[PDB]
């Protein structure tokens, strides 16, 4: 389920990963809550159900609409000082928000690929994730095989749509960013993981970039061994933007 | 409707299939179906703490107990009248399957399926995302789910640390003790673990013939993903030799 922690005038929106949920960022949310930040964790359409096909029925464009609805919802609550971050897939839409809304105070990305490219790692992870999730599912053995054996074709198409959305709507508008930008990146491979964050930093020369590589940690830095350092890094960054 | 172990009773040639960390016998059921077709007896036990409503059940167990599960499964086959036995494991299961082959020359063979016997890793995040999914559909209250999820990241790092120490000192250290033809399967597109780790295992088995296979187009879970049909034929060819 989505969460909404109401505390102080400083409001933070946290977006989760592809095939994830608001639980991707809940621990980070608690670290900000302890420092009296208002934090909101919306869930993307199609996510957090029993059926992985619910994700494939949605589109990347719709998830961008979810991002705008989350920002407007905070303003509807009276909050004017808001920052928005995203984990993995969430970071793309978080960047899209910062590009198109100069009133946003800041935010950034957590291991987010902001340039279209090979997504063959997310596709296989989704298959491994879905198969393991289905082991506790309500579905029958036949239903599980219907889902599991049809995913690769649908997942490649959807991740392809994510690539097209990123290039035409996000990468082309990186120069529109006006706020101090936070970049965090997980991955123990410098040639591959660290450069995805470096490419975004080098594409943001107009703005200060708070760059962090967690070299000993995996990609999902919000939940792995990097989460303690990431929480302190985001906490230090938030003091700059507010 | 949690998963249950399976036992397919057919012929004198018996195969034991062990499943992955935070998985279940459903990880290895499809492979069993192909082995059943060729008249093999197949047994798919479930590790202690697995296939429950509570992710803490997995975190409460130790590598020593799962190793004890492995011996009990072998003992279970022998009490049933099966003498000619081979044993395979998926991911974490492969570690204990190798440990058994080292200490029992009577076992005919077996091997590993995308098994990390060398650190060479997003495995911790995979467990956390899965546990979040179990808890999201669990019997626990919203407050309890948050209490559980906030302890997962540290406990998983500890358990994987204990798994690592067990593998290094008890299994990886005794690879030269293997006396049987050894099967190694690894997917080339493996997102979860370092794919080259399988080659390190192959080079650490010079005493025995190694039936090594790359599933270049596939992710980690080669037992259920797009490689499973080729994997099933490959172990089928290997089992006929031993």
């Amino acid at each position: 389920e989505p969460f909404f922690f109401e505390h102080g005038q400083h409001a933070v929106i946290l977006l989760h990963a592809y095939a994830g949920s608001a639980n991707d960022v809940r621990m980070l949310a608690r670290a900000l809550e302890r420092e009296d930040y208002t934090v909101y964790g919306p869930q993307f359409s199609g996510h957090a159900t029993d059926d992985p096909r619910d994700i494939l029925a949605q589109t990347p464009a719709q998830w961008w609409q979810d991002t705008q609805q989350a920002i407007s919802f905070m303003r509807q609550k009276g909050y004017t000082k808001i920052s928005i971050f995203g984990l993995s897939l969430g970071g793309i839409f978080a960047t899209a928000a910062l590009e198109r809304d100069p009133q946003l105070l800041g935010g950034g990305t957590f291991s987010s690929p902001l340039f279209a490219g090979n997504r063959s790692d997310v596709a296989e992870m989704f298959i491994t994730l879905s198969h393991h999730q289905l082991a506790h599912s309500q579905f029958s053995i036949a239903e599980r095989e219907q889902i599991l054996m049809t995913l690769p074709e649908l997942v490649q198409r959807q991740l392809q749509a994510v690539n097209t959305f990123t290039t035409t709507e996000v990468t082309s508008h990186l120069s529109a960013v006006t706020q101090p930008f936070f970049i965090g990146q997980g991955g123990q491979d410098e040639l591959i993981d660290a450069t995805v964050a470096r490419q975004l930093r080098d594409q943001l020369p107009q703005v200060p970039v708070d760059f962090h590589w967690y070299a000993d940690a995996g990609h999902v830095i919000t939940v792995n061994s990097a989460h303690h350092q990431l929480e302190q890094d985001v906490l230090t960054y938030l003091k700059t933007i507010y």
